[PDB]
């Protein structure tokens, strides 16, 4: 059947770790005082959670309270373990407390408050320099979680909280994050549709950290070309077609052939034949100031069908696109 695959970096981080690290089900969670937090306003409701702005009435600080839904309640030990494992890491959201909501009767995660700007409004204003700056900041967080044996699996603009006034960024929502174990087959029903990697779209389960790099490339393409989202699929099948109309069908077929993947036959009447498009097609007078040869070289090194061929987060940080960024 499918040819197996392994990450080319941090392959055996979890195979050496004591069971207690990646064995999240064993992990015992100590509940704090739900009463220490006063809910202020509902910020939004997701498929798996409800997010509230709240005040920690003991220190008067603003915090974010995420109340998990019944379906996401079952996978609380995994998210809590990952959050505790990455706490203090570069640009990782800090878990301040874990309390039992008295109404839902499900777990509520308390997080540090970030003065974010709506990504829809903020991507319309970023300069070339800020795009490079914030991308480098996101890479710090990805190399950190990947170095700790963790795949985020939901990298997208909504999960990157940016305080544009203090030039600070946090990678949030570790609800879909998972421990990387070499040879493990994972669920492909992860990430948001526009940021799903080709491995998920073609149902290749033996994926790794490189999935986050594809998601990151999708975000980069959206920022430099001022098209959000860059790959606008109508559904998960159309999503692959949108990608193929840009990257071409020959390289997609080469990728499926390399891993001996059987494409869903539904793709036969919708995929067609498409040559790879040169990036100049996406360049117009309104976005040319965000596009450079370094930006395109970097984007071409993230947006590859072959997950094994994508830059790793650490290699990405070495790219010339970041030479202008003050380090
Ligand atoms: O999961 C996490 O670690 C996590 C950490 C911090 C955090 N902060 C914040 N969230 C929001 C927010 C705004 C609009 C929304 C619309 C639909 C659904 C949700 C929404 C959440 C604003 S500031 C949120 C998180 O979910």
């Amino acid at each position: 059947g499918p040819v197996p695959s392994r990450a080319r970096v941090y392959t055996d981080v979890n195979t050496h770790r004591p069971s207690e690290y990646w064995d999240y089900e064993s992990h015992v969670v100590e509940w704090g005082n739900q009463d220490d937090y006063q809910l202020v306003r509902k910020l939004g409701r997701g498929k798996y959670s409800e997010v509230f702005e709240a005040i920690n009435i003991t220190n008067n600080e603003k915090v974010v309270v995420k109340i998990l839904k019944p379906v996401a309640a079952a996978k609380i030990k995994r998210e809590i373990k990952i959050l505790e494992n990455l706490r203090g890491g570069p640009n990782i959201i800090t878990l301040a407390d874990i309390v039992k909501d008295p109404v839902s009767r499900t777990p509520a995660l308390v997080f540090e408050h970030v003065n974010n700007t709506d990504f829809k409004q903020l991507y319309q204003t970023l300069t070339d320099y800020d795009i490079r700056f914030y991308m480098y900041e996101i890479l710090k967080a990805l190399d950190y979680c990947h170095s700790m044996g963790i795949m985020h699996r939901d990298v997208k603009p909504h999960n990157v909280m940016i305080d544009h006034e203090h030039r600070k960024l946090r990678l949030i929502d570790w609800g879909l994050a998972e421990f990387y174990h070499p040879g493990q087959e994972y669920n492909v029903r992860v990430a948001s549709r526009y940021f799903k990697g080709p491995e998920l779209l073609v149902d290749y389960q033996m994926y790794d950290y490189s999935l986050d790099m594809w998601s990151l490339g999708c975000m980069l393409a959206s920022m430099i070309f001022r098209k959000e989202p860059f790959f606008h699929g109508h559904d998960n099948y159309d999503q692959l077609v949108r990608i193929a109309k840009v990257l071409g069908t020959e390289d997609l077929y080469d990728y499926i052939d390399k891993y001996n993947i059987e494409l869903d036959p539904r793709f036969n009447d919708i995929l067609g034949r498409h040559s790879r498009k040169r990036w100049e097609r996406f360049v117009h007078s309104e976005n040319q100031h965000l596009v450079s040869p370094e930006a395109l070289d970097f984007l071409d090194k993230l947006l590859r069908y072959d997950h094994q061929s994508r830059l790793t987060a650490r290699e990405a940080m070495e790219h010339p696109y970041f030479y202008t960024v003050v380090k």
